[PDB]
């Protein structure tokens, strides 16, 4: 039922930018974690992949994701050092429903309803980890957000696009960073 189409596979993945504003751990941690999100197939493979590279589950970022189709995505992170052992309590689940009513004219089977919320919770934490505004898309957007790309990697992305798979630059705060080629297939 579902199926229809082939699935693509993350093929090529390379820094362009030294360690003086990100380093190459911290930016394959970012680009990979800010796909914990549920947006496509490529989100899973994408986290799979760098995942396995770092060799830890020790990953999870909250981000503020915004998206654009055919040019690319714009996000808030942090929590990127907060993978500690907390200052906090690890008081994640607790939550006080505080339900009313049950009756037979209504014969069973309702939503129940929530109450609570995760407050106050990181506060203690936060402090940990630096807060980072990343961007990811297509060439023609990059130098649209103020950016400039160099003329030895825009040949390999020409020449990616023109081979049918899809290829995007990653940026942070006004900054180059990496580039990620993904083969549809």
């Amino acid at each position: 039922s579902f199926t229809m189409h082939g699935t693509p596979v993350v093929n090529q993945v390379k820094v362009l930018t030294e360690s003086n504003r990100i380093s190459h751990h911290k930016i394959l941690a970012i680009v990979g974690t800010a796909e914990s999100n549920s947006e496509h197939p490529l989100g899973t493979a994408i986290t799979k992949y760098c995942k396995q590279e770092l060799d830890t589950e020790t990953l999870g970022t909250c981000i503020d994701f915004q998206v654009v189709p055919g040019c690319g995505i714009s996000c808030k992170v942090t929590n990127i050092e907060g993978l500690l052992h907390k200052n906090n309590w690890n008081i994640e689940d607790n939550n006080i429903k505080n339900a009313s009513l049950v009756q037979i004219d209504a014969s069973n089977e309702q939503s129940s309803t929530s109450s609570s919320m995760i407050i106050d919770a990181q506060i203690s934490n936060a402090l940990n980890a630096q807060q980072y505004k990343v961007l990811i898309g297509n060439r023609e957007w990059m130098i649209r957000n103020g950016l400039v790309i160099n003329n030895d990697v825009n040949d390999f992305m020409t020449e990616h696009e023109r081979k049918g798979r899809t290829a995007v630059l990653v940026a942070v705060d006004d900054e180059l960073c990496g580039l990620i080629a993904i083969a549809d297939t």
